[PDB]
DNA sequence: TTTTTTT
């Protein structure tokens, strides 16, 4: 009945559940109240090498040399057969020593944070006791956070936005869009971006801006491959589109970004499939420009603004003077040095917890802001005032042929004189005359030779005279 | 480092190389005329951790045909990590511990201008001329000379021989101590290119609108 | 699928994607008006042993500039 | 009832807090008043055979031999599970055999 | 308007 003695090691340690199969093909393993999983690294033995205590006293001499524990960790990969499914828990924070529940805000370890199988981690241990409310540097983050974003009936709802946005990086589930840093020089987004990093540890990432203008499917990409199961990715220093020379960003990388799965794969392996749980904020100076405009496009896109700066004693007078800051105060030189030391962490970790606590505990969810970017603003401009027609304005036809919408062809037909006057008295001309002649140009249609027609019905026309 | 030919940047940089050892690096003028994070990037890969980052002899921007100086390269080059990927190699964290010097005969010239491009350039000038016995008179009547010296053929072979590598480490220690001791930061000095005083003169001569003119 | 919008054709393509399970499979226009020959293409293997393609949000042939879906 | 001596000598040499295993994944070594790393060298065995000195007599004809060194590494490699952070003090001086301080001027070996 | 990089 004594077989192989390797075998029967290996069974038992296959009968613990320290050593999973994920479905794309990686192996897991529980070491040290986490679990890790790294291609490059021989994790099995490992784990072998060092749960040899809980075995028998008659295993641990066979595990103590290297080719047994090559044996076993062969005939380990050889059993297990069956994949399972991770990280199914959404309102988890998974750290190095245990998992936190944002519900309760209990803190479990061991077999406890086990069950849910988290396979990245802050990085860092949770200390329960610089986790409180009532702390020095707790007081001194939040005059820092008033100062960045003051609390006024004029900036309440960029806060409740900004602390949304903020808060929504903890929760593991996919957010439906992207948010943008607005803002001039010297304004605090670097600062919020560098004490939201030490915050969450290594679930915070950085990547290239060739997301958002380059193709993602050709050829490998570790750049797409780190965003892997992030929480939160960061974007940086977009560059003027005003200047020759600037590449528009591709609406068609913006809709797949906003998808559970993502494609993309690293170096010497053949992993082509991402989850996406990450929040992406894009900093910049200049407000971004895309080629192509349309619903599906602006119903992804949110921008906060700040509008805080902190000069130079010399420079006070000069900045004040300048309209796009509302607030002139000092500049601390101490502040950068006393972030990058990890002073204000478990604050942070507090203040968004609260914030998630306040917002996000019914539903998750993100709401666009497409009210703010210039070129959509006047395509939803002609959304909101100007219509098109339908076959329920046959009772209208009267009407239509009065003013100008002849029913050729069963259809309405507006001369473009008369349509060109009416946007021209309504649509300023100067603004965006290039955007209404290519308004002009798109949906163009001829009735006849001369009576050139857009079958769109501006709205006090649609309203029966 | 803006100066005339024969001012004695050169000189500096080999100094400052054996002074600090293989600590510095010297890389080409890709970083700052194309887009760092397409493609393997060893001119990138090799600043991880450098303490002094040299790029040398910038092209006179008035030729055509010549790229400019990109706004968005000069604000990535400043943050602590730098987006940059090796050959055979998928890590894209680089730490920035380096300060960047250009060594450059003509002024710099940028595609785009703004204030937070303008906090970022500081800008040390060189006028002094070591020439030739032959060439002595003539470099008397440009004013881009304040001084006029003579050439020493046989200095530079004695700074190949690290001749001058403890003494200089010595000077550079004890100017840390005199200015970096309490804290060390870098000001810029936006008044000296020309179109940045443009951009202040233009700022200086105009008051937003508000209320008070009502 | 020619036709008014909020009609029903998303709720169609869930029910059939639910329906038939991973055999569906969805790809943008791109290959419609792209050289299949050039460079890699994942998406060509996509479909491979599949029974749903499927192409939505089609860009508007008035626009100027827009490429024409190649016969 | 002592195992493996090969074990044991990974374990000593373990306990020394000679070799590190940095967060990028390259482990560093300390040999001759340095830190070194580099990915296509084999550092270990490099320590292993420098450091064989100050271990008990009847370990060093053991790490004679180069396969006994190869069995060592991979104990060792076995052994490191944890990460640490290099390079977090922005005002030292290091040269090929010491650490000079700026604050100072004094010089650690 | 591809070549090298990557396997
Ligand atoms: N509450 C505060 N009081 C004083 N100084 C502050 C405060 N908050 C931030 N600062 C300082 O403001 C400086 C500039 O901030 P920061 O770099 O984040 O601005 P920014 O607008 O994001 O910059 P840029 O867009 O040019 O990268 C920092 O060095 C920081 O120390
Ligand atoms: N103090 C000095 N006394 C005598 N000769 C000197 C002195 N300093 C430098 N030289 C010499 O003068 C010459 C000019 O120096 P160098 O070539 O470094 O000038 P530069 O302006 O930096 O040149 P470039 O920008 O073309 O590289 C060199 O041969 C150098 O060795
Ligand atoms: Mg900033
Ligand atoms: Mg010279």
């Amino acid at each position: 009945l004594d077989g192989n003695k390797l075998f029967n090691i290996a069974q038992r340690i296959l009968d613990t559940n320290s050593v999973l199969l994920t479905e794309r093909g990686d192996h897991i393993v529980w070491i040290n109240n986490s679990w890790k999983f790294n291609s490059e690294e021989p994790l099995i033995t490992k784990l072998i090498l060092s749960i040899r205590h809980q075995l028998p006293k008659e295993y641990s001499s066979e595990l103590l040399c290297p080719r047994k524990r090559k044996t076993v960790e062969a005939n380990i990969r050889d059993m297990l057969v069956d994949s399972v499914e991770t990280d199914t828990y959404p309102d988890k924070l998974p750290f190095k020593n245990g998992v936190l529940d944002l519900v309760d805000g209990m803190f479990y370890s061991g077999d406890d944070a086990k069950k849910y199988t988290c396979t990245v981690s802050t990085g860092f241990k949770f200390d329960d006791t610089k986790f409180v409310e009532d702390s020095p540097e707790m007081e001194e983050l939040m005059n820092i956070i008033n100062d960045i974003q003051p609390l006024t009936d004029e900036n309440k709802k960029n806060r409740e936005l900004y602390e949304k946005t903020l808060s929504s990086c903890l929760c593991g589930a996919t957010k439906g869009c992207l948010t943008f840093f607005f803002g001039e020089t010297a304004t605090g987004k670097s600062t919020t971006k560098r004490l939201l990093k030490s915050a969450i540890g290594d679930l915070f990432v950085e990547t290239g801006q060739t997301i958002l203008t380059d193709v993602l499917d050709k050829g490998p990409n570790p750049f797409i491959a780190n965003m892997h199961l992030k929480r939160s990715v960061f974007c940086s220093e977009l560059p003027d589109f005003a200047c020759s020379g600037s590449k528009k960003i591709r609406s068609d990388n913006i809709k797949k970004l906003t998808e559970p799965c993502v494609i993309g794969r690293p170096c010497f392996s053949n992993k082509i499939n991402n989850r996406n749980h990450a929040t992406i904020i894009i900093d910049t100076n200049y407000k971004p420009v895309f080629d192509r405009i349309d619903n599906a496009l602006m119903r992804r896109i949110a921008v906060v603004r700040f509008r805080t700066h902190f000069s130079q004693p010399s420079g006070r007078e000069a900045a004040e003077n300048n309209d796009a800051y509302d607030k002139v105060k000092l500049l601390d030189e101490g502040l950068d040095g006393k972030i990058q030391n990890n002073r204000y962490r478990f604050a942070f970790l507090y203040l968004l917890v609260k914030w998630y606590k306040k917002y996000h505990i019914p539903i998750m969810k993100l709401y666009p802001t497409p009210e703010e970017i210039p070129d959509f603003a006047f395509y939803l401009k002609i959304g909101t005032l100007l219509v098109s027609s339908s076959v329920k304005h046959i009772p209208l036809m009267t009407d239509l042929s009065k003013k100008g919408y002849i029913l050729y062809d069963n259809v309405v037909t507006l001369p473009l004189t008369t349509f060109q006057q009416k946007i021209s008295k309504y649509f300023n001309s100067r603004l965006f005359g290039h955007d209404i002649e290519s308004f002009i140009n798109r949906h163009k249609k001829f009735a006849n030779v001369s009576d050139e027609y857009l079958q769109y019905i501006f709205i006090e026309d649609i309203s029966s005279p």
